[PDB]
């Protein structure tokens, strides 16, 4: 057992908080913003005598995670970075130098806190602020690339970048590729304070750290991996994707389903480092809550083989071959095709897997802009 790498948290302080002095010091942060001892970057900030701590932002979910104002611990005031201010307005930052952003993302567009550290890089460009970003590990690795980037019709807070649904980025080089492409309204003052040791090859399991649930749904490291796999359906509340049951992400499963039947269909297609396994559940809460469903669970056999986020539409299409008359894009809740459409960067996605629930109609759209973006991000990659 041991840590493998030097956090961003951990860089600053053995270089003592240099680039913090002499600064007035807000800090984006929620509870994965730890050191290696798990100590929150808000009680290390507050009790270095060299750094100037003056103000709190916490965002979707929240700073102590005690909300889902100041702050008890230190009297410092906190402010929400959700709903109508998800972008620090001007107000909120009059009183700082410099934006210091620590938060463990989970490599998946749809995740909020990198549309949150993007909004606050703009706002602090906007308002002549530094930016910081205590680097941390993408937790499902720097290589996989996955989807097409977000269409102009669909940028939103879950879609809020021209990169692609698995961008295989920390949340620094993002902010250095946010920076260097001109993709924010002005140019920032950023620095990114770089990891020691971290690999392009390493998953989150292999840096040694803790894994302090990202949000309540990711509780564990290996559910970074499933909320691409079944996130985008999980958007319409048709089927039960385990949100609602103890492996929230790792399954799917409706009360109409025989499960050997799906899991035979789907383990056919042979889809490389995946198995399927049929399952019998009765969710606790949410989707089918109290309900006995059936399905299958997504066992990931080789993480390094799986292509992640097709998993939900060959669940789709095999699950609409064998009930034709259950097809999700004729039964789901219609309120929720627009925010299917946004998660996925474009309509296009809905649209063509809706002629004939068939992944093949869409594939193509999905690995357009794969080679593209994988060539744009090595002029921003910190590690090898
Ligand atoms: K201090």
């Amino acid at each position: 057992p041991r840590i493998r790498i030097k956090t961003g948290i951990e860089v600053l302080k053995e270089q003592n908080f240099k680039c913090l002095e002499g600064k007035r010091v807000g800090l984006i942060t929620n509870p994965t913003g730890v050191d290696n001892h798990l100590i929150s970057t808000i009680d290390i900030l507050h009790e270095a005598p060299n750094v100037n701590l003056v103000a709190l932002y916490g965002p979707e979910h929240g700073v102590r995670g005690d909300v889902h104002a100041n702050d008890s611990s230190t009297g410092l005031p906190v402010y929400s970075l959700y709903g109508k201010t998800r972008k620090p307005t001007p107000e909120m930052l009059k009183d700082i130098d410099v934006l210091v952003y620590d938060i463990q993302d989970i490599g998946c567009r749809s995740f909020t806190y990198i549309s949150t550290m993007g909004v606050a890089m703009e706002a602090a460009a906007e308002n002549n602020k530094e930016f910081i970003v205590l680097d941390r590990p993408n937790p499902i690795g720097g290589l996989k690339i996955e989807g097409n980037v977000v269409e102009d019709g669909y940028i939103s807070f879950v879609s809020q970048f021209k990169i692609p649904y698995l961008y295989g980025l920390t949340c620094g080089e993002l902010a250095l590729m946010l920076n260097g492409e001109q993709m924010l309204s002005k140019p920032c003052n950023l620095h990114v304070v770089k990891m020691k040791g971290w690999k392009r090859k390493m998953d989150y399991v292999q840096t040694g750290l803790q894994w302090i649930p990202s949000s309540p749904h990711i509780p564990h490291p290996h559910s970074a991996f499933f909320y691409p796999v079944s996130g985008i359906l999980g958007e319409l509340g048709y089927m039960s994707i385990g949100v609602g049951y103890t492996i929230p992400f790792q399954m799917f499963a409706a009360r109409w389903v025989e499960a050997e039947k799906l899991a035979d269909n789907l383990n056919r297609l042979h889809l490389p480092g995946v198995i399927f396994r049929p399952m019998h559940l009765k969710p606790f809460y949410s989707v089918g809550k109290e309900e006995h469903l059936q399905g299958v669970q997504v066992h990931i056999v080789d993480f390094n083989k799986a292509s992640l986020s097709e998993i939900q539409f060959y669940v789709m299409q095999e699950v609409t071959a064998l009930y034709p008359d259950r097809a999700v894009f004729d039964h789901a809740d219609k309120e929720r095709f627009h925010m299917f459409d946004l998660v996925s960067g474009s309509k296009e996605i809905r649209e063509r897997f809706s002629q004939r629930n068939r992944w093949e109609d869409v594939r193509d759209y999905w690995y357009k802009d794969v080679d593209d973006f994988r060539r744009l991000s090595q002029k921003y990659y910190l590690y090898k």
